[PDB]
């Protein structure tokens, strides 16, 4: 199988007030976006190893009574409002990934959504304390450290595509984003069980069939295990791993946005008997955020897409990924 070209794109610009480095960053994320769809975000600003350790000690230290507890209505039904935020069990013989969920930190009772019962807004769900010291401070400093991320990559791709610099940026808030973490656990186990792993037209054995992304970007750290694949004219390529970097993709918001010129690759995650991490951010905008649609390939930059809001977009495409590929 060939190796995906993922380039390696020094974002450090995006974070200061160099206005042509910041041009020039831009121009690498409209090339990686043109080409494979993928790339690398190095000298992010980040501590991803502390991230993979405060992760693992959770991981390896919540018991199958804690995930009951803090399960999603999938695996629990009196937890009727956890859609989107909290356990996701595995099943052991059956299913072997399980993760945790959370959402916005500012998603509080008293958030004016919150209070309407709006969809796909819910308060976080967190272990015990004393059971998990640090973990609850320590997941949502590091939704804000990934949200400034974010906002910084947003910055070069609204200039990438001829925007100015908020273009996207001013629609992704803190008081309002619809943006999630979820901590992935891909486990290694002895005899895996078959049933855990699907099988792709092409023979090649997964974990998670072929998708496009529900989100604006996509913004992931994982470990150093080679195992996502992205398909490209030259059919499925492989993504090699960087635990030392952030794997940035465009998710089906932004190819709506830009009538395709921007695409969401389509990518899977092949079976790996391995214990690693999977952790992506899901670059969200607000619940009536609208971006009119438009096209940097026509002239009048006019496009023939009618406008999407975010919400709309956002509870849609979840369910429709579930359904495709399957209850997480
Ligand atoms: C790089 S790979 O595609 C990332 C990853 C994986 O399996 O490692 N994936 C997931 O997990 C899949 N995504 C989802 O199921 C969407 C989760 C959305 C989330 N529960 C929310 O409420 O925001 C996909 S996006
Ligand atoms: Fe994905």
């Amino acid at each position: 199988v060939s190796k995906a070209n993922v380039p390696k794109i020094d974002v450090s610009p995006l974070f200061g007030d160099d206005q042509a480095a910041k041009m020039r960053v831009a121009q690498q994320i409209d090339a990686a976006s043109r080409d494979t769809g993928f790339f690398y975000a190095v000298n992010h600003g980040i501590n991803v190893q502390r991230l993979s350790q405060k992760t693992k000690e959770f991981h390896m230290s919540i018991t199958p009574e804690e995930k009951w507890d803090l399960a999603i209505r999938a695996y629990n039904k009196e937890h009727q409002d956890q859609v989107r935020a909290g356990y996701y069990l595995s099943i052991p013989g059956k299913k072997a990934v399980e993760s945790f969920c959370y959402l916005n930190p500012n998603f509080t009772p008293d958030h004016p959504r919150i209070q309407a019962k709006t969809p796909t807004h819910e308060v976080n769900v967190w272990p015990d304390e004393t059971k998990h010291p640090g973990f609850q401070d320590f997941a949502e400093q590091y939704y804000w450290d990934v949200f400034g991320l974010s906002s910084a990559l947003l910055k070069g791709y609204a200039l990438a595509l001829g925007k100015e610099e908020n273009f996207f940026a001013r629609h992704f808030k803190p008081d309002d984003t619809l943006a999630s973490v979820v901590l992935i656990r891909y486990p290694y186990l002895d005899p895996y069980p078959e049933a855990a792993i699907k099988t792709a037209a092409d023979g090649t054995k997964l974990s998670f069939e072929w998708h496009e992304d529900v989100s604006l970007i996509t913004v992931l750290y994982q470990s150093n295990v080679q195992n996502l694949q992205v398909e490209t004219a030259a059919g499925y390529q492989d993504i090699e791993a960087d635990d030392t970097g952030y794997l940035i993709n465009c998710g089906s918001y932004m190819a709506h946005l830009t009538n395709n010129y921007y695409k969401a690759p389509i990518h899977r995650v092949k079976w790996v008997n391995a214990e690693r991490q999977s952790l992506p951010f899901f670059v969200n905008l607000g619940y009536d955020s609208v971006i009119d649609p438009f096209d940097p390939r026509e002239p009048n930059g006019k496009s023939d897409r009618e406008p999407l809001s975010y919400g709309d977009y956002l509870q849609n495409g979840l369910v429709s990924l579930i359904n495709k590929n399957g209850q997480t």
